[PDB]
């Protein structure tokens, strides 16, 4: 599979890339001289826990084009907009490694953590590798780093045995975290890349990231090796750690600057924590707002108590029969239509087992609004721009604009199934609808 | 220029208007039986500060449509509020002479100092002309008055050179003050007027503001000549002033009534002075609003006090040097190249002596947009619509439309002098700019 | 990429292809059993010397598809043909090596040299490698071919190892020349190529390109090393050169077969020394274009001669300064702003050193276009269209069909940084706007 | 008559204009601080000669808009491109005078002579005013400029008195050459005018036009009085002469500034003299090339000799009978339809007194083109296209992109009136028909 990301002359310039699963949007973006496909015991893991795995190859690695311009991560970062938009992808993580660590930062620091709910870090090249005088915790001089580039113009082939013997610690972990075959294979991947694209990357390892860390604002996660000889810890996740203190940390110990193979086994439980952590984090406090924003409408009493717990219930994940519960909400006593019908649209939304209730005329009724054709109009014209919307602050915002009563039709719509929209999205809605009641 | 005030059989009314300068608004009120024009040599002075200079004929005079209805100064202040309103002035000044000091005071009283900043009363009639029983301060009884306008009727163009004779007092001024063809053109102008509207304007003269003048709460300044033949000054203003003690008074020796032109030196120099204090009072409000919206995109630290600190030092009209600001600007480790150029951006634009410092390469590589073909399409989108647009809340509201990658190129567009737009405009592009960039 | 040369049953026959840098094209055809990667070190270099590099696998080698039919160099040149043509190449150079060799002689001969410039021959199996009776300089007979074949055949993977071994001398070069890990690749690249291919390829290697020859027209380069197994060079080009003595001729001492890398150095110097001169020719007629038409602007007189001797002094590399022709540029009374302008953006363009001058103002202030909106959305819509081009006629012919104002806006878009443009693109816009003003 | 040139804040840039008479159109741009009627002596001839008088008021001057920016020769000639593009004049004279003359030179130089067929410039500012060390000839130094600016600003209306003093040398041409209410009027006019653009209008007058005039290619006339005062004739005119040797040189001895009144005899008669023969100059070398073309389709003899004669005397004026002409035409033996058709086109497009005779039945059954509806589709799309055009030699370009079967319909449309276009056009599209029927 491929995504157009630009054009070099006479060709075009194709990423190769590879989605899997089912579940939230989780992108592996992977090191040098790599390919996607070095996630693989990553990728593995994540597939089971249920998530969404996409991986795609940089410019001039693994099945990727290789043209001879755009090595900076500026044209880095712009690739992987264009990955996340072409795959449309909404609420997703980004996780990367080695030289993957800066087009997560450099993204979010240009295009926003709009697509983004949260990041990780892993043998990160942030803040700063380059020692100057500004810069003092930088790990080696500009000249070193001309060496790099020189050696590998001398001969990339030899050069990657070199590189792998540090990239995977050999003399301690060959036989024992990482075969001989395994080594190999990582060899033929990085003689597969591009010639240019080889000399052409350590010129980009030492980017100033110093600028782009303040921008990161979604729950983030930096995982290191201390053995890690390629990006020594102290010149880099250490000094991370003090630009970016509200992030996880976490110190591998022993692990060496390949540890997504060697120490795999701490890097996906690691990782996968953070990432079921941040999702209940962000799952917690959008409930919590629904809840407020629907509870607002109900009229105190010994009632609103009682819808106030079955919500929780239903919350918690505590799987409650929905045929009882609609049957519950039907039969109360001093409970609005419309009160009835936003509560039985909140349920069948978030009950996870619907266990087969056809679409209850008590709700529809009560979001139709009299079926009126003014309504109607208004409503299809609010479900064009949150087909398109995500965010559950942006939906709320747009949804405001129009009336309580086409509010009410637009729910309808969705509710009869005339409409497909994303779950933050219809959250977005709700909550608007409750907040033109509530001030009426 | 033409704004619809009424209707007067087949045809419409029309007051001719004027539009100048770039600013806070002064709406100049002529009085009989001139145009607007007659303000030209306070509008010069108002212009060079860097005022918004509104001057209108009133129905029946200079330019305006000659109806045969409506003379009364409930509809001209009818009239003064579709022009404001058509306008959309918002905090505006308005400054009235003889007749034109009728229709502040009634505008103000009865539409109320929504729209109006200050208030400015040169050679008025205020508060009663008419002398009676109730009010013995008036300049002259109903007999007289009806003597004007029946001197009017028998040949208005006769008495025009005999009413400019007192309206200059040319025994004295004339070859001093006043030359001969500025009399003749101003005579030309009252010619230019309405038969009917000539003779209708007198009975005007003999309007209560008594009533109007405690509804006046926004700061006032009356002016008046002592040498006023034709609106005596112990008749006129000394009464006006103890009617309105607040206001700013100012007597000018010796000056006639068309001391606009013959004491333009003492008026404008009054005038300015008054309206400076409101000036500078909305000039703050402006870069206080820049400053929060600039500062919004700086991340919190020590840096952040450092650049206010600055701002508030160009803002106050502290000489700082550019060639510094900039180098100083371009060499910060944390700061993002899109806050550095849109600061640089702010800079030079806030910084009077620019010097004659060659545009930045460093601003413009921030401000250049990736060099999308489609981000630069849409700012030149939106460069269109900005150079219409004239008021900072109305650029910055039009701009927040755009994307964040759309509003960095067209501030490039005009950091690069490939645009032309205003201040007040250029501070709403920038603010709009540093809205999206809060938001991600 | 992929370019179409064929079709074999239901699937169709394309070559991998690539396709970089900008400049006079070269085109590289490897040999047996490698591809297009081969180049990697003449490619890096001749993108160093500003060339285009073009190279692609042939049938069945490489990326490139893997049929069972056309083995033969008929079918080889027809390829080649289709390449040239679908890209549209002209005055191109083709450099060809072993097998590569057949493929310039075939068709240049066959199809004449309209595209191309110049070719060069390295390690050539011309004129006849089958030792016969009328041709007593072959270098084996028939049987010997028939043995590797069937060698292929019986094992092609064992025959890589045993081919590599006299195709780099290892005895000699292992270690020294060529690392084990560059032999290792070179392995994989043979392995990916196809079965049939491989040993359908031998049976082409005895072709008798005799009468191929005398057909080649343009400047030749035989290139050669001694120590060459695979193609004896008495064999091979000794006699190649008695049969084209105008052919530049280059012995390198020592060297293998596969010169390519192990004397990569000798063989990049000798093939960039041959290049030069066929590039600096054409280089001097596209420069000589641009003078004709900068000077077609400027009114006839002595500044006229003094601006086309500055303009061939900096053309030559002599004049070398720039703020002082920028200074001198900004003075000149007869020029119009425009004039200057085109001319400073000329300047700025060719003079090696922009050094750390800022974009000048004057050059901004005749780019800009008057800031009128339709002239900057015209500019975007062919600054668009000239990132897609390459060529120098490609940029003109698609610029001309602009107006000269949108032209002369795109110049300053351009200048501003506010665009992205090679330099045979960018000498286009200017001889098209030059275009444009003289026929105005 | 009105024409928007520009839009200053809420109120838009409007130029009053005046199109009288039929034929060639002769642009005449006024001087400071005047306005369009200041030309009525030589528009009253022009119109007796047959001429299209376009005069228009400056903005600020006249019955024109008057804003408070854009007092410039960049934008005075920008104005006057909106002017020519709006009216859409196509082989157009400009004539200016004092101030005038600018925005010929400009214009010309700006936006090319293509809607230009000549160019006039009397009591000329070029080429430059400014008294400098690069400009000894010069007038005056900057600080003289800045004297008249003071003095305007002054007061306004007491300069005009002494600066007609001078504009008509009323010392001497007082009651002889210009009454005393010829005068007046001028000074009513000067009153009329923007106090802005007053004292704006004089800093406009030492701009550097020495870049503008090589750029003149059209046939050009100098014409200035020696007795002028404000344009010393030695500073202006003489020294304009040797900057421009081609143009047609007129010194009006003893004439004032303002000699378009006192002198308007001699001024008429060079006037109409120069465009009279740079009218038949036009006409000769486009008619001639329609004689070529329309001579092509006649078959050689006699007969081509006699329509050749027919041809030349018609272009000559030598207004022949048009029924009998067509007559002359129908009767001819050997005439093919289609010429016959051709021909009645030319000659009811080139004869000035149509007489009054219907679209001839043998001319509209030729240019029908047979009753295709394919032909007639392709001729609207040609007819769109040559709506657009102005130009003779674009308009023949684009044309023969057509089929010589869809030409004759277009022509056809344009002969029954279904068309509008312009003679030059007109004349393109005939040409473009016969090289089509020529290469058959």
């Amino acid at each position: 599979p491929f995504i157009t990301v630009g054009q070099e002359n006479s060709t075009s310039i194709d990423l190769y890339y590879e989605d899997h699963g089912t579940g939230t949007p989780v992108v592996l973006i992977h090191g040098f001289p790599l390919s996607g496909h070095s996630w693989e015991r990553q990728s593995a893991a994540l597939l089971d826990a249920g998530y969404r795995v996409i991986t795609y190859d940089r410019r001039g690695f693994g099945q990727s084009s290789q043209p001879t311009t755009g090595y900076d991560y500026d044209t880095f970062a712009a690739d992987l907009n264009t990955v996340l938009e072409t795959l449309d992808l909404q609420d997703a993580v980004l996780v990367g490694f080695s030289m993957g660590t800066g087009e997560v930062a450099r993204y979010v620091s240009s295009y926003g953590t709009a697509r983004i709910a949260a990041v990780a870090f892993l043998a990160s090249l942030e803040p700063f590798l380059l020692k100057t005088d500004d810069n003092p915790d930088g790990a080696a001089p500009q000249e070193f780093f001309d060496g790099i580039v020189a050696a590998v113009k001398a001969d990339r082939y030899a050069f990657y045995t070199g590189f792998f013997n540090d990239f995977y610690n050999l003399d301690e972990n060959l036989g024992t975290r990482i075969s001989e075959e395994a080594v190999r294979n990582s060899w033929n991947t990085a003689a597969s890349g591009g010639f240019f694209a080889a000399a052409a990357a350590p010129t980009t390892w030492y980017t100033d990231f110093r600028a782009d860390i303040p921008r990161i604002d979604v729950p983030a996660l930096i995982l290191h090796g201390t053995g890690d000889r390629t990006l020594p810890i102290e010149n880099t996740a250490r000094v991370f750690h003090k630009a970016l203190p509200s992030a996880e940390y976490v110190e591998v110990e022993g692990a060496p600057h390949g540890l997504l193979w060697t120490h795999a086994e701490e890097v996906n439980t690691a990782l996968l924590a953070f990432l079921a952590k941040a999702q209940e984090a962000q799952k917690q406090k959008l409930l919590t707002e629904v809840e407020t924003y629907v509870l607002s409408i109900i009229p105190s009493g010994p009632l609103k108590a009682e819808i106030a717990q079955r919500l929780e219930d239903v919350f918690a994940g505590k799987n409650t029969d929905l045929e009882v519960l609609m049957e519950w909400l039907k039969t109360r006593p001093i409970l609005s239509p419309l009160t009835k019908g936003i509560l039985g649209f909140v349920f069948t939304l978030t009950v996870p087992s619907e266990r087969g209730l056809q679409r209850r005329r008590f709700v529809q009724n009560a979001l139709n609004g009299n079926g009126d054709p003014n309504n109607m109009d208004k409503a299809v014209k609010l479900y064009r721009k949150l087909k398109r919307e995500i965010t559950f602050h942006g939906a709320k915002e747009i949804s405001l604009s129009y009336s309580a009563g086409a509010l009410a039709s637009c729910m309808g719509l969705i509710y009869n199934r005339m409409g497909a929209v994303t779950t933050e999205v219809a959250f977005g809605l709700v909550c608007a609808t409750c907040e033109q009641i509530a001030d009426s």
